């Protein structure tokens, strides 16, 4: 029914469905590509599809449009939003730049297109340390996540100015040391894979620090993992590695923005060609330049 209807319209629209790793299992199951936001945007550049339906949040659909300006990019819900990315206002960047005019501005790929337009370079979780160590400055402005900034500071020794100072992801901030201790109590043979958006005392307990793309790449290093990220990641890992064991660190670690996406509104997205994601031409050019620079440095 709904699934066959989506496939019919996907075919008719010359569309591809890109689903983030935190998407509901039934959404991942009908997606053409599944991964993190940068992986998804880059996968779409492989084909001349006319339409992208982005099963994910606002900034990720923007990144797809930045790297695929020739595609119509749809987001099924205007309530699929990232709380962390939207804490960062342009004024935050400008104030830090005014104070430290020789410091490069680095934006985590989890950020608005508009923020990327003020960046000298973007970073992923996997390359942030290498890229920031390579930047030609001992002081770096970095946003929007203060916990990832703290991790980068510890690993590079550089002076990292987080913008905004309090920027963070509520989904990952809620993991505590109590959750680490419960994980080890219940699963003593497991290792801990921990997203760098978790708080520093939780990062310190990690066996690996990785965002979702790196969790998939490094899961080969052990056969049993407790997963410190949004709980739907556990479904993706179990599907890719059915011989291993994966446990959520907390079942109630959910991203409300990701849960705005449903099969029903993916269908309505295709039927009505909504909601079209718009990125201003000069913002996209400036954001593209920062993303391409990141690839040069990695
Ligand atoms: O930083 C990786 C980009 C990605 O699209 N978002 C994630 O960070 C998860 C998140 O949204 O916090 C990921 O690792 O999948
Ligand atoms: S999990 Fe956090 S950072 Fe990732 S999309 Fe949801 S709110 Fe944004």
């Amino acid at each position: 029914d709904l699934v066959e209807e989506i496939l019919r319209l996907k075919e008719e629209r010359n569309a591809i469905i890109l689903a983030h790793n935190y998407q509901l299992p039934e959404v991942q199951d009908i997606a053409d590509f599944i991964g993190d936001s940068l992986e998804l945007a880059r996968r779409a550049t492989r084909v001349d599809a006319d339409v992208i339906v982005f099963a994910g949040v606002d900034f990720m659909a923007e990144t797809a449009k930045i790297l695929n300006p020739d595609k119509v990019v749809l987001i099924p819900s205007r309530e699929a939003t990232c709380a962390m990315a939207n804490m960062l206002k342009v004024e935050h960047i400008l104030e830090a730049k005014r104070k430290y005019p020789n410091a490069p501005v680095v934006l985590y790929v989890n950020s608005t297109a508009e923020a990327k337009a003020y960046a000298d370079v973007t970073v992923t979780s996997a390359n942030a340390v290498e890229v920031v160590k390579k930047l030609d400055s001992d002081v770096v402005i970095f946003g929007p996540d203060k916990n990832l900034a703290h991790y980068v500071a510890k690993m590079t020794g550089k002076k990292i100015i987080p913008v905004p100072s309090k920027g963070h992801c509520y989904v990952h901030q809620k993991f505590t040391l109590d959750d680490v201790e419960r994980a080890k109590k219940l699963h003593p043979n497991a290792k801990l894979m921990i997203h760098p958006e978790c708080i520093p005392e939780v990062q310190e307990k990690a066996d690996i620090i990785a965002s979702t793309g790196g969790m998939i790449k490094r899961a080969c290093e052990w056969d049993e993992w407790v997963v410190f990220t949004e709980r739907e990641m556990v479904y993706r890992l179990r599907k890719l590695y059915p011989q291993k064991k994966f446990y959520p660190a907390r079942e109630d670690a959910f991203c409300i923005g990701m849960k705005a996406i449903t099969l029903k509104n993916i269908y309505e997205s295709l039927k009505d060609m909504k909601y079209k994601v718009e990125v201003p031409e000069e913002i996209a050019r400036k954001a593209r330049k920062a993303i391409e620079r990141m690839l040069e440095m990695s």
